């Protein structure tokens, strides 16, 4: 048994996120100039708008013809009058007046354009028609639909390489480039304005490492060196530098803008080494004559070797602490997921834990792929393949993209949806259906009861005494009464 | 709330399998000759068969004695006439004729042997008895039971060390050695034939590394070197080579067949180093006099050190990307599995997440082991220990084997089973019972209803109006009628 | 389909725990003197007790006044008479006699102290009152409440730094320091006695590594060396040693007691290097003049480099075997947990696997925090936020502590609870509610039936024929009978 219930409940705990502890093996630093939109990059680059139209002409009930257009039609232009919106930076609403008619009906039927900016202007959804044989235009010029009230979905703020300038773009679905951020906009037009967007332009050094470029030959089926076969050395060598920044390990070139997300560095070039003035003279002109003194070079190397050794040691220890917790993670999650030990072993089998240390393998084997999820007998839903009752829900299974779980650049877009906001204890779920309906199931077992004997042949059909059969017996008995009506 | 439903559904994604990116730290290559059964190794080594017998003698109803043997008896010989089956390579079916009698009854009762091969011969399951007081032999010589229509279970094709020759064996349950593969066979005999089985015998170089063998002393409680205490050097040293191949890291010996699965190399020996002609002269006769020139040796080493440093850097970065995703994997799977943080911490406790960052520890402690799953009060099934209703299902819990999750050599064998093949949306499961019966539970809650008030004292016993009690009231009332039969 | 059922069930398997395989890169050993309470440290340091009192004076029914104190009051002193309990080492129970009265009532009302030790003395829970207008003292001096019958919860046995001496403390909730172990005690007092507690005091060498301490400057925004800018060397350098022991990687100081759990070493100092007598002369006075001979130093380094290279190789291979099994672990657990790929990618989205290789992302976005789990509309329970029926169960969500999943020092304390002991197949659970009630749900679907047609308008209200309505029809019909009582 041992259902450990709650009396002496402890203090709450939190699993702290991983903090990077880079090894101290770097010896060379460069001079770079970081830039960052990110924080001081709140949202602005172009715009958004929205348009309502409501022109109508109430024909009436005799002249039934009223073919009018009270509709939610977002006429969406682009950066034409944005440099004038930049002088007001708000919602320029056109004619909010309604109920035009006849010749001067160019209020709710005219050009859907923007002239007068208001702070928090909105719509009234004009629909009132009261002019028989005349026109009732109902354009309130809808205003106000922004963001998701917290950031904006479909992208985050980043920079892109543009030879020299850093683009505030990022280019996925909806905007210039295509890039939505903190709070103005959803679509194309004008409502998108400075709220803190700048470029920090710092100056850091970016601890790094170097790599020599030695030409190679491909004689026979091997890879020699094209400097060791002939015995000649290399004049004017070239190196390649790899730098490390926050959670990032990239390759700094001579003069470019290597921007993976949101630092988008560019190099200046100072190169500050800290090994030894005589090991920085050997590893720049590698196999030359030079003037190096051995007595120092064979010293520094010793030093360096020790450091490398120590580095390995730390890694080993860390690797151990990662090789144990994983082994304990496949012994407590292999009891829930059946095909967990039938994925780590390559083959396809199903496990079954009979003992808390002993499991047993049953070979639930494999199936082909390339189908369309509608064929003779099987479909998926959650993980595998057992009975339902045929709603015919094909998906057609189009072609997919790679995601590369380790190196990730993927975000963006809404689907539908509402929020998960605050409180009132009626709102209880977990991860899936099984905690979506945990109260309902408990209610079912408790109230309905497993039903060992209670449901007494009630599951037969839909005619228990049809109610009024008993009622008609009742009426006929009531006549038996009356007593054959007191003896006729 | 926020149940994110589906309107703007994205493109399908796929998690790509891991691609190896070995570090460029190797400097020595050897000359090997790979061999591979694997692909061009389809199935063949010996055989399979199956036998039906049906000799009968219909005594009749008066002479009840009919003790005959229409049975599925697979008489299974071994490699006697296989070299003749290799001249036809098909199912040699014996006498398909039936209904023998009397003296010449040696058709369906005689030696169950194989003579005439047919392409797709099968059985008829002869059972017809029509000869009263005579014999009705019913041997169709059953033919046709092969594989699982996709590969063959119980093994895959590999090679084994046989001094010189590579065995196509692999030796687990059923065959020569014991090794079933692509498609002929299940059991012992003859039906198993060449379908593409060859040995490729390629020639690769297998990037590798070396290790020196220095003798050690055990003075006091330490481990010295038996070359540094006395100050003497080593003449004619010996090295040990470790090579790396596809997902494999093994130790190449002088002249052997080191075959871990399915490449089973063997060495020729060329040794092609790419460090320097003067560092390959120092690391072959280590502490000798030699003729090395310092000016070059202290250069190359510098080079080498840089490379090693760079290697560490890459590893560190990769390790970071593995130390974060794991930390995020124990914060979203610790809400489903209760005893997940009570396994990673050594002790036994149960977690409870009250906040999406805060969890709370309850100490569901430990139990002993060595039981037989039937004792006073607890059993297991899935993970732990709470109420059922006693079917008495002991397992007796025999002794187990180690699997060593990291280094795996384990496969093989069927249990029962059917296939999971194509379509029709009625077939919906996941991983366990909880998606085995997801439609049934939803149907239960919807149709049956939680039952707050509906089940009105119906769960009492099995006698609602016994139906005909109302019916008998009805009959007696019908007599009240007749009207006491119109006033007698 | 393919529900792989069980006919040919294999041998049971066990996932073996991780065994450490440290790399052979160490070259320096120290001389330490380990100590260990741990095994030969069974429990003892001070004590435990418990006290019952039962003095009463039965007034009766007329003189209702009986204000007496039969109570479970554990009067808990501390180490006063423990040095006398160390001469008997058992439960010293006071006066077990009861039923005192009048002036000589100092038996069950007097000082609750300990005088006479008995082997397995217990309580009788005296409550019998029989003396009207006299006193009935009922003190049995309760004895016997120890441990949890297996170890003692709230701590394990460890040592703490006390300048020189090793404390058997560990200091969490209940005892000297505060530290409970194998079996005597729960609370403060006397019952806690030697059962095998000693200190082994071994002598090991603890393979280790060194680190040089080079001063650094902070000119501009870089980190130079304060020995390379001026070109001067360092006299009398100082090193820092990092040692590795069982699953532990710590830093050994000059003369201290660095005790992380339960070895609590302290250093003696011998330093036994195995590199070369001339590389141990270069790396002690680093940039000095010395007397080193180059011809040997440039040899040993080569050797060392090879070793380091080989070490990296092994790590790489191991890292590969950890980078694959993880990738296969997020492709079979992402089908159960919805927000598993919406945690590894940083952003918040919900996955949906339509194909066994293809998944689809729906953006279930984020919520704020800092709440008290009772606000307008949402609460948690297991993982997320959907409907319940309002029990008002606020938690108030106090502040939490960090746990640092990798480096763990955290244990201790009970809550409630019972044991999970032996057998009888009625006891079946898994990890949560979903296997807490797996038999009940199956019983529900089977017995109650999904209810397509059976529940025939029975879910209306609580009045089916109110039973006796049919009964009263019956009585009135019985009068119709009697036959209007045989024609009046």
């Amino acid at each position: 048994i041992e259902v450990c219930n709650k009396a002496q409940q402890q203090g709450p705990y939190t699993l702290v996120d991983y903090q990077e502890k880079p090894l101290n093996i770097s010896r060379i630093q460069i001079k770079v100039v970081k830039t960052s939109v990110a924080t001081k990059g709140l949202n602005f680059h172009i715009g958004y708008r929205a348009v309502w139209r409501s022109y109508c002409y109430n024909g009436g009930s005799l002249d039934k013809n009223t073919g009018c257009y009270n509709d939610l039609i977002p006429k969406s232009p682009t950066e034409s009058e944005l440099r004038t919106w930049s002088k007001s930076q708000k919602c320029c609403t056109g004619p909010d007046a309604v109920d035009a008619w006849g010749s001067d009906a160019r209020i709710c039927w005219a050009e859907w354009k923007m002239e007068l900016c208001h702070t928090a202007k909105e719509l009234k959804k004009y629909s009132n028609n009261n002019h028989f044989a005349y026109h009732t235009c109902n354009l309130s010029w809808r205003c106000g639909l922004k963001s998701t009230h917290i950031e904006v979905r479909l992208q985050a703020s980043g920079g892109l390489v543009s030879m020299v300038a850093v683009m505030p773009n990022g280019t996925l679905i909806p905007i210039e480039g295509t890039r939505p951020t903190y709070w103005t906009e959803d679509s194309f037009a004008y409502l998108y304005d400075p709220a803190g967007t700048e470029k920090k332009t710092e100056s850091t050094f970016l601890w790094c490492f170097k790599e020599h470029i030695r030409p190679t030959t491909e004689l026979s089926g091997a890879v020699y060196d094209t400097h060791y076969l002939g015995g000649t050395y290399d004049k004017n060598p070239q190196f390649n530098y790899y730098c490390r920044d926050n959670g990032y390990y990239f390759e700094l070139p001579a003069n470019r803008l290597v921007c993976l997300p949101t630092s988008c560095y560019k190099r200046e070039g100072a190169i500050v080494n800290t090994m030894h003035p005589d090991t920085w003279k050997v590893s720049e002109k590698l196999h030359s004559a030079s003037q190096f003194d051995v007595n120092n070079v064979v010293h520094s190397l010793v030093y360096e070797t020790e450091g490398l050794r120590l580095a390995l040691s730390q890694l080993d220890h860390r690797f151990a602490t990662l090789s144990r917790l994983f082994n304990r993670l496949t012994q407590s999650l292999a009891k829930i997921d059946d095909r967990l030990l039938g994925t780590l072993l390559g083959q396809d089998v199903s496990s079954k834990f009979i003992s808390p240390t002993k499991f047993m393998l049953s070979p639930c084997l494999s199936t082909p792929e390339g189908d369309s999820n509608c064929h003779n007998h099987s479909i998926y839903r959650d993980g595998r393949w057992v009975h339902n009752s045929d709603p015919t829900q094909c998906f057609s299974l189009s072609k997919s993209q790679p995601v590369d779980l380790y190196s990730f650049k993927e975000l963006w877009l809404p689907q539908l949806l509402d929020v998960n906001v605050e409180g009132v204890v009626a709102d209880e779920e977990g991860w899936s259906f099984v905690a979506q309906s945990k109260q309902a199931l408990i209610d079912t077992m408790t109230y309905t009861k497993n039903g060992g004997k209670g449901t007494s042949l009630e599951d037969v059909l839909g005619y228990p005494s049809g109610w009024i059969n008993g009622k008609l017996q009742g009426l006929l008995l009531n006549g038996a009464i009356s007593w054959v009506v007191v003896i006729g």
